[PDB]
């Protein structure tokens, strides 16, 4: 199916290809951030070898996923500066760490858009478990996916960054 | 020493931070693409643990370092004498340059600098080729992997040369 | 005072310079979108010749300036009391806010600041609407005009509100 | 024909739309920079109301364009750091200024790719005739079109910037 693109389109890739703006992206090995369409398309998830879905915008159900050997968890968060997502940094990060402990695992962290809530949980994960500063973490994720945590989530990540340092 | 920047500058990072325009960038684990300044600063290379330098602008008319320049430092050097010109056949160099990057990266301890004058065209082409040959990447995948870590733009001739390589490798991998 | 930067930083400008992430940006002639700091710095507004301030985060619970804040400065003020929330109906404000921007921009001498807290969502939405209503732009054209001068991202609700406006104006312009 | 795009695609526009990567773009009122396909598509140029083509990579011919009331000029430049494009800054800029003096005029400055040679002539134009520093000029053009003058052209523009200041 793939064919080598012509020059014009290769040049677009050098200029506009990165960070890519898509439904889902891998932001760290075996760790994907995506939107709702990606989480709901369960035939794609299973064929892509996915093993874990973390919904930072929990309704669908674990029965939707449990019929395919996918561990699900939903954090019931709103994408509003008045939601304290920091309440979930440690347990979401623990979920992600546990999943990535096994080599066979591939995890999708998602929300509606996959730009704010989910992004903030993966940032927190990288900080707590991969010894990253908030700046290093943002560089890791943002090069792979256009993300923008809301102003409140960002304040929360700054406070986590202060505690970790 | 590191402190958490304010909200305004963290935002800048989300909007403008990727790819960064800097002298050198890690574009694959232990694999850096840098410019001439980076190649020349020996204190800073040694402090960072570089074990290999591939100079994609080798020669007394280009970036005139060579193995002698890194004497006593414990660096292995590979030199490709190339011009950043669409008429220059960088493709004869693709496999052996890549083989040098691959032998370096077999050893966990190694850390390799591939540079030219700007580290945007010559060195970038060699690393794209490396990724295509040794990491099973299409030209597209390879560009995405590098462009997200470093601003690069190989010249039109180098691109066509990468395209000719890409077609072969794709054909080969149908198998 | 201004000097020509070196080659390396001029290159950065080509790769990373557009759009810039700054406090305020001109996004249409004499029309600026800025943040709260910009709205508050009166010395700097007056030095730059601002004649109009549209505060898209008006109110004592938001950016608490109002017309009194600009007393003696010769600024006309328009206040829209808005929350950056997808549930907030910014659309009732579209025509009269735009009418205020249009009356300012009729006079060559005028220079207008439209701001909110960050100048990314509330103020941006009002200016997109302005361009659509008074400069014959589609939502797409308006976004291209603003996004190339300022990093902006209206919230999902404001976007849907812009879409509802866009559909009407397009229908109207079939005529 | 136009229809209002859905949310996903509007959001791509906020993130990746600017600067746009296309065949041609307007970089200053009535002043377009484009590639060769745009210059050769003469039915499009005429319907778009174009009045002037400046080819910074002059072969096609003025007979190709003179059959449609388009003033043509070709600068025979190579996109190589060893080409001194500065020899043409004043007369190319004069051509552009003369064209833009009339309100009815719309000018296309082009080369093969429309990224280096043509870009450098429009930058020089903005500096010589619109009182811009090289930095202001780059901001004007780069927000409208992905451009990158070659390292030699850039050195030449720095030297022009020094002379003008």
């Amino acid at each position: 199916d793939y064919c080598t693109p012509g020059a014009f389109e290769l040049e677009r890739l050098f200029w506009k290809g990165s960070p890519q703006y898509t439904h889902v992206n891998e932001v760290w090995p075996k760790l994907y951030i995506g939107d709702e369409a990606t989480a709901l398309d369960r035939y794609r998830l299973q064929k892509a070898g996915f093993t874990h879905v973390l919904n930072a915008a929990h309704d669908t159900g674990p029965d939707y996923y449990r019929d395919m050997d996918i561990q699900y968890h939903g954090v019931e968060a709103d994408d509003l500066p008045t939601f304290d997502l920091s309440v979930f940094f440690y347990p979401a990060a623990a979920f992600i760490d546990r999943a990535l402990s096994d080599d066979h695992s591939k995890i999708l962290v998602h929300c509606v858009m996959g730009r704010s809530r989910s992004a903030t949980l993966v940032l927190a994960y990288l900080m707590i478990h991969k010894d990253m500063t908030l700046v290093d973490a943002i560089q890791q994720v943002a090069k792979n996916r256009c993300v923008l945590p809301n102003r409140g989530f960002l304040k929360q990540l700054r406070e986590l960054d202060k505690q970790l340092v």
